[PDB]
């Protein structure tokens, strides 16, 4: 059969491990190949030394129906090699196994790879500490032969149902986290259940590959040389990572950027409660979606180097650039971190926290399990003076 490679990722981590595959595979001029990253573009210097290759617009955590036109295109016997986003992948699959149905005399599911989104995935897991984990298994396997059989999605466990596609394909799970599948006490039947078929992600492939492939593999996730020489300085860096807001309000996205601003102060000036002293050089990383947010930092602070905000902060994991310290607000990005590289992380008000909330919530709650983190690096963000 004639094998086609599908590579969805409506995220980022994903995303970046799958781009890494695809430049492993990057002598290969012709693999039929799909790509559905919605946050990635493949520059046009690069489509254009490969044949039958195409890309696909997610929607909903889906490929759309231009699916079906491009695969329409090999009306031969085709198996599919899919790379998925674990939070996402019920989802993201559901227009391919449609497909299938339309075909079933040609079209195969060969092998699923998947990959975490990133903190979601373990926070949603430490959401089912209280579950019958064997008991979850075995019914999200038989509601996931439902899906296969009828197209239709219920799931009792849409958690634990991430995890049972060795059910069905041959599948290789890449996480961020071996530890807490192997450390948290209520998940060891799933650990015993995936056996051999998960694996830690990843990270340091980059360093295998060939000098061209290494600049190939930058150039798809948007870091160019002016970046990388940046964070090379021989000199103590530590590195400020910002956040975004849903709201568009003005005027609350402003005061997200003028607290920020504060936080900023907090790590880097003298009377600060994070101060972390006066020898390092200091960096921002903004949010992909922090818009005038980030602007606001980069017009009103000083003394800071600043890093392209829609570069997914993930990437200094794949490439070996990670600085000395990191510290702002929490985000996905702090769960693949070193724990000496942590200097305090902080969070934001809302729904479930209106307090350092005992660190009642699952995110903490993760970190501290893997202590990553320890209750002294947790900081509450209203707690935090106005400088
Ligand atoms: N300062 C930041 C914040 C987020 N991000 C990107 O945004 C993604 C989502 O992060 P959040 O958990 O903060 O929403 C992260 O996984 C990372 O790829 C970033 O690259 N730099």
């Amino acid at each position: 059969m004639k094998t086609i490679t599908l590579y969805l990722d409506p995220a980022s981590l994903p995303a970046l491990n799958q781009l890494m595959d695809f430049t492993q595979n990057n002598e290969d001029k012709t693999h039929p190949r799909i790509f559905g990253l919605s946050r990635f573009k493949i520059p046009d210097n690069i489509i254009t030394q490969y044949q039958n290759i195409h890309f696909v617009e997610l929607k909903d955590n889906r490929p759309t129906e231009a699916l079906f036109t491009i695969l329409d295109q090999y009306p031969g016997n085709i198996e599919l090699n899919i790379h998925l986003n674990i939070a996402h992948s019920v989802q993201l699959i559901r227009p391919i196994l449609a497909y299938r149905f339309k075909h079933l005399d040609r079209v195969s599911i060969q092998q699923l790879n998947l990959y975490d989104n990133g903190s979601m995935e373990y926070v949603d897991l430490e959401k089912e500490e209280n579950k019958d984990i064997s008991a979850e298994i075995k019914q999200a396997e038989k509601q996931l032969s439902h899906y296969l059989l009828t197209g239709k999605i219920k799931f009792d466990n849409p958690t634990i149902a991430r995890y049972v596609w060795q059910s069905a394909f041959p599948v290789k799970y890449h996480f961020l986290s071996t530890d807490y599948f192997e450390k948290a006490e209520f998940l060891q039947p799933l650990k015993e259940y995936l056996a051999e078929n998960y694996q830690k992600m990843d990270w340091t492939a980059y360093q295998q590959l060939t000098p061209e492939q290494q600049a190939f593999y930058l150039t798809l996730v948007g870091f160019n040389d002016e970046v990388k020489q940046s964070l090379e300085v021989q000199q103590a860096k530590f590195i400020f990572t910002g956040t975004t807001t849903w709201e568009g309000n003005t005027d609350v996205r402003e005061y997200y950027a003028q607290q920020q601003l504060n936080l900023l102060n907090h790590f880097t000036q003298a009377e600060g409660d994070l101060f972390i002293g006066d020898h390092y050089k200091i960096y921002f990383k903004g949010h992909p979606r922090g818009g005038e947010i980030n602007d606001y930092i980069l017009n009103n602070a000083k003394n800071i180097t600043n890093i392209p905000a829609n570069i997914s902060f993930e990437v200094l994991m794949m490439t070996g650039l990670l600085p000395d310290k990191v510290g702002g607000v929490a985000s996905s990005l702090y769960f693949s971190l070193p724990k000496e590289k942590i200097s305090h992380i902080i969070f934001t008000s809302n729904k479930q926290v209106k307090s350092k909330d005992a660190l009642n919530n699952p995110y903490v709650k993760v970190m501290r399990r893997l202590g990553i983190i320890d209750e002294s690096q947790v900081i509450f963000w209203d707690s935090l003076k106005q400088l």
